[PDB]
């Protein structure tokens, strides 16, 4: 319920690597965050889910986003889950867990049976909600889209950009990044005067700011996403 | 604001095809349907959206699902934006926009200036809210994500299944499909001594009932979605 | 709920396709008047053809210090996108501000909003921010833009002469280009009024003179010659 | 207060020509009504517009729309004002007015101090208000474009056509008439594809389907309204 | 508003101009007549104009100033005043509340506008100190106003209670009525003093009053028993 | 309660025992006038008490009942008359009110009690037709309530209005006023007629009072204006 | 409604002796009071009781005890009604009666037709209610009951005892006064080691403080009461 | 704080008898009761009374009239204290006591630290409460004004009659009864027209309608009231 560019509310949660402040932990470090929620433990879809986030937990770190999950089991219940993914599948969890007995963060957060316990929220460095995600419990989370969600986020944010849809592979314009559009007269006059980007409208502007590196790791994260790995972690098990 | 597993709340909208009824006009026809959201006209991210998804537009017939945008700004604006995609891009928008001047319906979704009219809800047969996504109005939707959304989901249903994170290729079990868990001892003790299923434990078992055609359609959504395109529209 | 004539304009931040403003502040911080008129929604043909007329009107409002601000429940883009179809397909540039109004929260503030159909209320707002008539019509109607110019015409002159206005100015079947001096009050103010032998008089309730200089009132004449007149070349076939 | 095309609020009230009810007296004749509302009896921008109103009575007859003044005064006032015109002016009052002491029909238009008892009322026959206009105190009401906007409004509801600004003199389309534009994409193309109106866009077509009589009759309307009168009333006084 | 209350602070609009009530009268040291009318150019408020303004120096001589109220505006009252002076010969002296709307009537209880005839006598304390309500279809005795307000201050002026049909009550004719005991004490002492005429303990009484403050109060019934010489309709 | 409003019903106990008003008059065809008292063994109200009784049968002859009220007890009521038939030689023939708790005073909104002093005046419909309110310190004139009842009794039989101070009125005498036309054709067709002596439209009036009912309101403000003989006190 | 042990409700009130403020007239002066109610004048069983109350006034006042009545009647009535007893029965009757018309002192005091009008307080000097009596209007008081009240309550605060049913002729300990109890262990221990009581159980120990004088006024009220009068007050 | 005139209110009440409706069992025999409240048990004050009550039992049973005590305490508690005051003083208590502990019927009475459980409730065989007495918990009450209190109210009530103060020795009419008042001023003629009654003026009219036994009766609670025992319970 919390809507997208409204602050993360301000709360004091327990997680199995202590007791925290949200958004405000993160936002002292500069870092961005992801939360991802969670109807139990030792449930099948959050567990691959766990294991993709922390598979790529090297690459959140290296965009300067943090990960934190939340389920709705005790702090006991999360350490023995973790221990549990290591020990059988192989893959420590890096990232905390928010102990939610009682679901109290969960109904803060309008998330609540708590089959619904479910939202992904995207929060940048100032605290502030940037994308939420709700994928039912019997849909895995596609994690790569996450990374391509946060790495083409900061991009806008940092070169003044808005970005297409399908982004670096937009059908449009490619990997070019919107100009966000005039909205009066006068500066849309302007702009069409400039002739200082490519356009199909005054509303429409573009240009290709991007690095070739920052395109081409978005472009990693989703060939990524779509090529089937090699070896599964259940055959080394 | 309507949560996943609740019904689509019921309304009549005006769209640029006329008046109907959500979700009964889609229901009626055994149709899922997504309806995406949208803060104005004339705005560069939903136009890009609007040709992503038409251009998608058979993969989502070939699910049975419909679309339906909106957007907060009359009929006439709809249409006239419209015939702008269809002169300038090049591409028809065969969909129907409904028209939420006063923001009545995108208030009525929790929705709502405008810039928080941007909710994608992905709603099934039986007119139930499934899957909800709310990319900002700075960032454009990955649509072929929309299409695996669809196509999973279906699969799950129709196979009494739930999927695994990353699906068709996910790391611990690749297209493999999850027995949903076990909610009794009893149940737990009888799974496991079946020796049914493949299992990491009594409440992590999976098998392969996806066909290969099924498997190899989600995957190619994303394969799509990682292609560069060999020519883009704006040159054309 | 609608605001009533000598009311001051609700006090509001608006966004226009010129910019953001503060209404009434914006014009009464210049000391301009300004008539705010509504539309339900953009791309419509009777608001289109009101657009024009004032367009076409534009120097009479500006010489009597009255700006136009049109109103309609669509979006800045929209707007935008809708003067430069006004100005390539019918050849006149929309010179006004237009406030974009989706989710309808002005036309609601004004009392002119399920449909938007009813937003179509006419404001004229003088330099105090006070609004001194309105002109509500329907959808179906386009308005007769010459006697909103004859309106604020009237309106100024009686403010400035310290007058009314009779029906029909400067054409009254009674007075003609009379101006009604505002009636005694009292019954000493009465008798004081009809002994000094001042004013033409049908009772002590009804004087009048004529204070309007010729100017003002063939200039007023102006407006309503110009209502009457057949068009010398439609702009549709130019 | 009551908006364009909702129903006249039902009420009796007491006139100087006996006790009605709105809008039902009028509905039941099949005659449109124009109410017109004073601050009180005996006040001179009031004297005039009953005058005007008087003068063109037959216009507003032949039309099939009736009168009905309102002033916050008795019936006694309000006959003894007619009688006063009748005397002084030389012009018989033929239409009812409202007698309205305690402000209470006034109030319940939303018109009401009684300085704000200014307001214009123009109802169809089915009851229905068409056209308000709100004239303060201190300024006439332009009489002629009243009887402009009961014919257009005729004229549209016969033709099922709306009227442009400044009709039949728009700059335009000049006594042309507006289609009501299209709602739908396919009702937009079949309209293009029809060739049946004259169009700038699917969303602006027009007809000329006004008789040369009905536009020279609101033409009649406006030239009078800017015609210098021949005669002033104050002279044959 | 009852006896014995101070009369609603207000600022009304008259035909005369605007004031405040009561303040307008008290600060003159005057007592007023404030006297309301359902509408204007109407007969019996018409008859009560009158006999009101061929009284106005009687109400004069006893520092009373009068003001009329009617449902109906500035402009219709001076028309209606006009109208009076022409056609009966009579000039109406005194201002008329201008109540379009009836928030005057409203605010002092009395509000179709037929309730709008409360008559409130106020003192020069600005108190109302005695209200008549005769019906839109009944005149008033204006004579009996008069009466009212000599006896009013007759009795302040003296501390004394006034009789029934005072000056010609049947029991005690031109007496007055010392206020009762409201103790034993003072009742005791009261009749042992033998001061006043008495018929109880509670009815004392003495004739404090002079020969003109009695013969000008019987001449006000007087006036009123006469049958007019002369019509003013004729 | 305002004139042209129904008196309210209400039970009450008097010294002749207990009846409903304002039905106990209305179903004999009476009017009635009520008039009240702050308390027993008051100086004026026994000057009015006597007044009253004195013209019982004025008010008879007219189709009048009188009732009184005062805060104090029935037991009291009759020790009050007692002392007035003993020591003023006059027995007081109608029913007083016994309010103590001051019930009735507070249901007529006349309440210390000095502001128990309304008069009601009501007719045979027990509707209220005229209220007169005197203090505490001021005794009523009860010839002009005769004159009061005689007029609207007059009027109300001859559909006549009374002008001011009838049958004197300085304008038109004993004439009685006709009610004023409400619409102008009615205003016309009564000066066309020239049925009436009139001065305007709205101002109409005849002479339909009888030389008997003119002598009979003109004698009660004679006997008002007349000084008595003999005083009572004097007899006594 | 006021318990015993709360103080006497705070009042202005006028009576036919003048305006007093309650408690505070009496405690002012050191005095108790024994207020009465009645509910009206001029009726038979409260003119019994002023009239008892009145002959035994002096025995009141050797106690420091002053008396008032009240009744549903105004002051003028009050001071008929004195007047009348008086004259008839040859009894002047001393003490203040509150006029209370409109029933606020009888309201404020929870006992309010006015029939329930008929309670009794008797209040010390510190205006605390020390004892309340509700004898209905169709029972007559025991007058010396009430001097038997004071004198014991007075007797019980100057010896810090309590005092037995009947007293001074009470039937276990005659007119022994009691010892209030012990309410700790020890302390009831304590009493039982000194003997310094003739006593049934540690809570039930008493002695015999009251002087000879004090038990023989007591006893001579209940002798009075007991006594047929000698001759009666009717037959002159 | 339920007024005389008013019926007693409806309630269950546990007493050391059992479980009882108020009023109606009394009412469904026939009865007038005498309802007298205490502070607590094992008091010395409410001793005495229980057993001046206990004394005078036949007298009430005499007059058709039954006695109830209530005490904020326990059944149990209460079934001591009646053992207590029978093994010590050697009376036997027999009516019931209502266990009043949470307090609840006090609280109903209007009576309700528990020092101001005291009232006398008097009620008839209607459930009507006649008269009410608050003597305080430090002040015992006079029992045989009880008695005089129920003889004289069934005697008015019987003979349609008020009683005058301190009657049977009333000093202005001794032994005589009221007549009720007139209402109306006729029937205050009638009255004295009739000369039917002694009277001293139309509102104070009476007569000698009681029995011999009747009054000497009620002059005897008086008598008992005023003689000091010979014999002492203490002794």
């Amino acid at each position: 319920i919390p809507l997208i560019g409204e602050r993360f509310p301000e709360m004091e949660v327990t997680t199995d690597h202590g007791v925290i402040k949200l958004p405000d932990h993160y936002v002292s470090q500069g870092k961005w965050f992801v939360l991802f929620s969670h109807p139990a433990d030792f449930t099948p879809v959050c567990t691959t889910e766990f294991v993709s986030f922390a598979r790529r937990y090297e690459d959140f770190q290296r965009l300067g986003v943090d990960l934190i999950g939340l389920s709705v089991d005790s702090v006991f219940s999360h350490i023995k889950w973790k221990e549990w993914i290591e020990r059988h599948i192989g893959v420590r969890i890096p990232f905390p867990i928010i102990a939610d007995p009682q679901g109290t963060v969960a109904r803060r957060l309008g998330l609540l049976a708590t089959h619904t316990v479910r939202g992904v929220f995207i929060v940048d460095a100032r605290g502030v909600i940037r994308t939420m995600l709700y994928y039912p419990m019997e849909l895995g989370r596609l994690v790569d889209e996450i990374l391509r969600i946060v790495k083409a986020l900061k991009l806008g944010d940092s070169l003044k950009r808005a970005v297409p849809a399908d982004w670096p592979n937009n059908e449009i314009i490619g990997e070019g990044l919107i100009v966000p559009p005039p909205t009066t007269e006068d500066q849309a006059r302007a702009r069409m005067e400039s002739g200082q980007y490519r356009s199909l409208d005054w509303w429409f502007c573009w240009d290709t700011p991007a690095s070739r590196d920052d395109v081409e790791e978005a472009r990693r994260y989703l060939r990524r996403a779509a090529e089937k790995p090699a070896k599964l972690l259940y055959e080394e098990a």
